[PDB]
């Protein structure tokens, strides 16, 4: 079932969530099925499960095929993520969220990560991702802190309604 | 005649407007008139000159009736306008821009400003202001050296979309 995004103003994208507790259940995978199905009617690359308005530390990302420059990002389910930078080094890169329709604006980030957590079925993931698939599962990981982008924009310039910008990062 | 209002992502809202220097001129008197029947099409309570694309140190602002708190502000057409705080005094509210539809968020302002400039006729104005009368004309400054309100947000608890916010100033 495709559940409703929830729109930046709504106090549930700024809780911290609790972590998942019911791996390999029937619930969970339920609720990951509509998480893929909510992206993928959204056109998204990754969606945190605060934005459906559910308070939990999980999160759906990856795609084969708008960001032209990012190679495919496997589809994954992950609950429990924790992030561990593999270098001091940041790089700037375009971020939306389909919470903040319309909108974009450049975001630093660590290119260089490790991620860790649990599949639905319970098996560990962790994995080392850099660039555009660091990025995302950086920026998901923000929601499971109740943080959104505009928070960490430095340069306010770049940000702005995706049919007018024409910045060139 | 209504102009259209650019949004934000536009460089044209970037730039640091000139001076206005047909101060009396019939051309000055076409583009205010433009100006507040945009403002006023729009319901704003403040419209600056590069929101519709126009580099000039010029706004309009003013309204008798949406910001419930706020009394009346009167009509005016401000060129060339200065500023200075009259007291380091900050006071948090809500403010939204037609170049960012859709959204608002709380901005510290100082609460008592004069302005100085002049009418479009060339007469001088020097007001002191207070309250969201000096908002109003502090954020059309911030337009004219190239500013918008999300580069003064310090709280994103309070950013969201006009229709799903609950923060409670
Ligand atoms: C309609 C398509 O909109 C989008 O996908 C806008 N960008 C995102 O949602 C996004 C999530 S993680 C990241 C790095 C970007
Ligand atoms: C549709 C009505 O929208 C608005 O007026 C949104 N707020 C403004 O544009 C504004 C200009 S100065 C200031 C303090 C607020
Ligand atoms: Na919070
Ligand atoms: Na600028």
């Amino acid at each position: 079932m495709i559940r409703d995004i929830i729109r930046m103003g709504d106090k549930r994208l700024l809780r911290v969530a609790p972590q998942v507790t019911n791996l390999g259940s029937a619930e969970l995978h339920a609720l990951v099925s509509d998480m893929f199905e909510t992206m993928g009617a959204a056109h998204g690359v990754g969606l945190a499960a605060p934005q459906i308005a559910v308070d939990l530390q999980l999160m759906v990302f990856g795609f084969e095929a708008r960001y032209p420059e990012a190679p495919a990002v496997p589809l994954t389910a992950l609950a429990n993520a924790q992030i561990e930078p593999l270098s001091d080094e940041m790089e700037n890169g375009w971020e939306g969220c389909l919470s903040i329709p319309g909108l974009r604006a450049v975001i630093p980030r660590y290119r260089y990560i490790r991620y860790r957590g649990f599949a639905p079925d319970g098996s560990p993931i962790e994995r080392e991702a850099e660039g555009f698939h660091a990025r995302v599962v950086q920026h998901e990981y923000d929601h499971l802190v109740g943080r959104l982008y505009p928070s960490r924009i430095e340069n306010f310039d770049t940000f702005g309604f995706d049919d007018v910008l024409s910045y060139d990062l």
